[PDB]
DNA sequence: GCCCTTAGCCCCTTGACAGGCGGGAAACATCGTGTTAACCTTCGATTAAGAGTCGCTGAGTCGCGACG
């Protein structure tokens, strides 16, 4: 369904054991947006999972 | 019972078509060109809600020493 999503990572793709909390808003028709974090504790706008 | 004579079958010679592949000659549908010059000189999708790993790159941290 269209709307913002916050998929907290379950440890996978983490530095050691930390979570990611990828805040992604899925539009009904358009380009996806990802506001996930990293091990450096920084929010990166991974638009449509292309770049970070 | 054997030899002569004649009939039937097989074979040869000619032939009057019949039309039949096929190139030619011709009537007709293709296939690659042109050519015209009145106005816009960045078009657009598409992953991206699982998962084990190959191949490369570029930042922050240290040694060895020289010159005051």
């Amino acid at each position: 369904s269209p709307g913002v999503f916050f998929d907290h990572d379950k440890g996978k793709t983490h530095a050691s054991g930390k979570l990611l909390f990828a805040a992604r808003v899925i539009p009904y028709r358009g380009s996806w947006l990802d506001f996930e974090f990293d091990a450096k504790d920084i929010v990166y706008v991974r638009i449509d999972r292309r770049r970070k």
